[PDB]
């Protein structure tokens, strides 16, 4: 039995990425059993919730909020400002590109609207997502947000959100931010935000991981400690552990191999022991899905294959990895 949220009740919240259909059937039972935190996988993203300037779509996010309230769960607000899944209208002023202040004013109104509607159920917001340049050694990714608003756009987004979020915690969220090159760069960016009076409460470590990273444990321990030194909360926001190396695009596997299944268990053990070790600084751990039945990893980075990245298998049964992380 041993629901995960209960077992971890004194350590951190235990979360899952969700859509409306996940409240039904076997997924719905896993959630209410094991999880006390929910993140809308897509429905709170700008393109989905606010597809045209004069049109918001609240149906899905309202349903997610309601389900959470009815089951004593809370939400992570994902995400306000991101270079992906953001509609082009935001950056257009008719036939011209939109200037800095117009984009800021649209952002103001978007954040006001979304944060006002969900502030009562959201405990943490991903205010800015994946703003740190992941490839080159320039600090900031060069998105339309970053280009048009300018160098201060992260502070600007955080100051706006702080108006409407109450006691919700404000997070900067990103991937690969446990890796040495990106850790150093992210640390720099966050340290400077804080010295500028940015109301940032913590860092999201997305944790889109895989079984073959022999550097992960050392990388994770470092990162957690490095971010903690800035006085930031830590949340593991989108945990999954792929059986493939990122650039292994093989499409042949119908199932995980024995070495893969067992290596995954060890890595889940290793990461969750690290999560448990840093219980004082980690406030939430969310997995990017419930079971291997629905995972974005089936279409990223390769359209139309299968991955087995989560704690519950395609049938909905707890994997040996599950029982490892609850043996404590
Ligand atoms: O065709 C579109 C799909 O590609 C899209 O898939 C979603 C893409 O976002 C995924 O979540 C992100 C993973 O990366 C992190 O850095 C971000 O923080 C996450 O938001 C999500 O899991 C996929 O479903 O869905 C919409 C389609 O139109």
């Amino acid at each position: 039995t041993v629901s995960l949220t209960e077992k971890y009740k004194e350590f951190f919240k235990i979360g899952a990425a969700v859509t409306v259909k996940d409240f039904e059937g076997i997924h719905g039972r896993i959630l209410t059993k094991h999880f006390n935190s929910l993140t809308p996988e897509n429905d709170m993203k700008f393109e989905r919730i606010h597809p045209k300037e004069d049109f918001y779509n609240f149906e899905a996010t309202d349903k997610i909020k309601d389900f959470a309230l009815k089951h004593n769960m809370q939400l992570r607000g994902h995400t306000l400002v991101w270079h992906n899944q953001t509609p082009e209208w935001v950056f257009r002023d008719n036939d011209k590109e939109a200037p800095k202040e117009l984009v800021i004013e649209r952002l103001r109104e978007h954040i006001k609207t979304i944060c006002t509607r969900y502030r009562d159920v959201v405990y943490s917001w991903d205010v800015v997502n994946a703003a740190v340049e992941d490839k080159t050694d320039v600090l900031l990714r060069d998105s339309k947000w970053r280009r048009i608003i300018g160098d201060d756009y992260i502070k600007i987004a955080f100051e706006i959100a702080k108006k409407y979020t109450g006691n919700g915690k404000l997070f900067y969220n990103d991937y690969n931010n446990e890796m040495p090159y990106k850790l150093e760069k992210t640390y720099k960016v966050l340290k400077s935000l804080l010295e500028e009076g940015t109301p940032i409460d913590g860092v999201g470590i997305q944790a889109h991981w895989n079984i073959w990273d022999k550097n992960l444990i050392d990388n994770l321990k470092r990162a957690i400690e490095t971010y903690a030194s800035l006085g930031l909360e830590i949340q593991i926001t989108e945990l999954d552990i792929s059986v493939f190396e990122f650039e292994d695009r093989r499409t042949d596997l119908l199932e995980p191999t024995e070495e893969m299944v067992e290596l995954q268990a060890k890595v889940y053990e290793d990461v969750f022991r690290v999560f448990r070790e840093y219980r004082d600084v980690i406030t939430s751990v969310t997995l990017w899905g419930i079971s291997d039945r629905h995972t974005w990893k089936d279409n990223f980075p390769v359209i139309g294959r299968k991955d087995w990245p989560l704690l519950f298998d395609i049938d909905g049964k707890p994997k040996k990895a599950f029982f490892r992380i609850i043996d404590f």
